[PDB]
């Protein structure tokens, strides 16, 4: 009962504790070259298990999917991380917001337009307001933020802000928004002793200002909810909800329940849909470098869908080069480098060795999105990645920025959706442009650490009629 080959942990303080992405990318390279693509690190007390590449990965996540089903267990005591990280410690908690989102969506068609058809509108305003602009260099940073989210705000509030609507600026604001922290070794220091830092320990500062503002909105959003709520008519994910703890009424667990349901929407609302805005941001940086593919994409789009249709999910079908790029788009935006933690749920084997239960693996997506046994040009823009000989689209074996298994991204679909009407849409519309040349763009990502995202750039909508 051996672990996978590993390095020699440092007692309690950290052989490689506080490394930096770029040190730590150096570091990884090096282990992985010396013990291989399955390797164990030691932290803290305890061993977590790296896997490394397409095929690691898959043998983890989807031969032994079960095996690899846990989430990454979370322990810390505070108020906040007590009561909502209870709420989904659990795996089975994870699973019913799963079963409850797609019998939902099945069962509940709710407000005489499709999840496509909503987006289709979606981008119809997009298109209306980038007009708006004349031309002018703006930051797409807060516009694909808006358009998004509205998508979620739709389906779970029953309707879509305008994206000057304050209510909507606002809680843009409260869910995207950075917010620096300042700190000193010193008042740090004096923080600790007196500072009743057990209490503010770190963004709690910050976040309890936004929280308590979230939590008013919905709060008074179910609130106006549940008071026209027509039980043969649901509108949306809310309603579905009420109906549900109708008979739960009568009992203070509302208060338990309305808690669950803001992080719920939370953590649907700004990881999945803030994921989805910085791959469109990062998608049209791209696709000002490589003005070339742009056109193809262009070309293609007028081929299939013309000049007028509004793009549908299904020339999606029909437009495997646009298709492609959208792939590529993904595989370097890879905004997920180490992707979330798994912790294996039994005593297994793997490849000879032996992980027991709760050890905690990390499926590094990375290393797959850029494994060069399956892309030709690891680290270069290259829709060709995904192209068969007839320029077909064929699947690669090593995409997985959803990651995969039991465990994938329950809004993986609806988030390729996205991607593509947005992205059709708005080319088929609009000619962009910069003041950068593309030869001097520079695709590194910011990388404060813990995700990649793009540099800020401007952007220019030409309207090409
Ligand atoms: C747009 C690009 C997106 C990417 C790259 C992405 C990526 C991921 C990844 C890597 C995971 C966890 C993988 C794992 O547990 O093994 C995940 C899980 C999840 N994502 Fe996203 N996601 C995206 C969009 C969205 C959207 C739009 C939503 C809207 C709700 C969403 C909601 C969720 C939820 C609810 C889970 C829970 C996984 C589980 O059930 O255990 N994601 N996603
Ligand atoms: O058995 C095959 C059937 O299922 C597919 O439709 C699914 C699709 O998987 C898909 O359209 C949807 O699944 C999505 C489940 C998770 C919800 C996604 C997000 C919705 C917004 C809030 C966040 C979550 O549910 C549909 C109905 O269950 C097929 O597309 C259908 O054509 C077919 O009837
Ligand atoms: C009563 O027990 C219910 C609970 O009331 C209920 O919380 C649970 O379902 C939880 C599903 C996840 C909630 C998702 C909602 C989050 C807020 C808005 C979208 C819907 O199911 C249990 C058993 O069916
Ligand atoms: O995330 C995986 C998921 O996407 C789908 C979409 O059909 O995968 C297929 O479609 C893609 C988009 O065009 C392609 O990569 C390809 O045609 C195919 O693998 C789902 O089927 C799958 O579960
Ligand atoms: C974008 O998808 C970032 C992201 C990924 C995964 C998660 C979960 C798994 C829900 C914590 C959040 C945000």
């Amino acid at each position: 009962g051996k672990l996978p080959p590993g390095p020699s942990p440092l007692p309690v303080l950290g052989n490689l504790l506080q490394m930096d992405r770029k040190g730590l990318l150096r570091s990884f390279l090096r282990l992985r070259e010396k013990y291989g693509d399955v390797f164990t690190v030691y932290l803290g007390s305890r061993p977590v298990v790296v896997l490394c590449g397409t095929d690691a990965i898959r043998e983890a996540l989807v031969d032994q999917a079960e095996a690899f089903s846990g989430r990454g267990k979370i322990a810390v005591v505070d108020p906040i991380f007590q009561g909502y990280g209870v709420i989904f410690a659990n795996g089975e908690r994870w699973r019913a917001l799963r079963r409850f989102s797609l019998a939902t969506m099945r069962d509940f068609g709710m407000g005489k337009r499709s999840v496509e058809e909503r987006i289709q509108e979606e981008a119809r305003c997009l298109v209306e307001e980038l007009r708006k602009s004349k031309g002018a260099l703006l930051d797409n940073t807060l516009l694909f933020h808006s358009i998004t989210s509205n998508i979620i705000c739709s389906i779970v509030f029953g309707k879509r802000f305008d994206y000057k609507d304050p209510v909507f600026l606002r809680l843009l604001d409260l869910f995207f928004q950075s917010f620096s922290l300042i700190s000193s070794f010193s008042s740090q220091v004096f923080e600790l002793f007196s500072g009743f830092l057990k209490y503010f320990p770190g963004t709690h500062r910050q976040i309890y200002r936004n929280l308590q503002e979230i939590n008013t909105f919905i709060g008074q959003s179910v609130e106006k909810h549940r008071a026209t709520l027509d039980p043969s008519n649901p509108r949306d994910f809310i309603d579905v909800y009420l109906l549900r703890m109708e008979k739960d009424k009568s009992d203070p667990s509302s208060e338990f329940h309305h808690q669950n349901l803001i992080l719920t929407v939370l953590s649907l609302f700004f990881a999945g849909t803030e994921t989805t805005s910085t791959t469109l941001r990062y998608g049209f940086l791209l696709m000002l470098k490589y003005p070339h593919v742009t056109e193809r994409v262009q070309k293609e789009i007028e081929q299939v869908i013309g000049s007028h249709r509004p793009p549908a999910l299904d020339d999606r079908a029909k437009m495997p080069y646009t298709d492609a790029v959208i792939h590529e788009i993904q595989r370097l935006g890879d905004l997920i480098p180490f992707g979330v933690p798994h912790t294996v749920t039994k005593d297994t084997q793997f490849r000879g060795y032996v992980i027991p239960k709760n050890t905690e693996v990390f499926p590094v997506l990375s290393s797959a999105l850029h494994d060069p046994r399956y892309f030709e040009t690891p680290n270069t823009f290259n829709p060709g990645h995904f192209l068969d000989a007839n320029g077909a689209l064929k699947r690669n074996e090593g995409f997985m920025p959803f990651s995969l298994g039991k465990r994938i991204c329950l809004g993986e679909g609806i988030a390729r959706t996205e991607l593509f009407l947005f992205f059709t849409t708005i080319l088929q519309n609009f000619s962009i442009a910069s003041p950068v040349p593309p030869e001097d763009i520079d695709l590194t990502p910011r990388e404060s650490g813990v995700g990649n995202v793009p540099p800020s750039y401007q952007i220019r909508f030409l309207a090409r009629h």
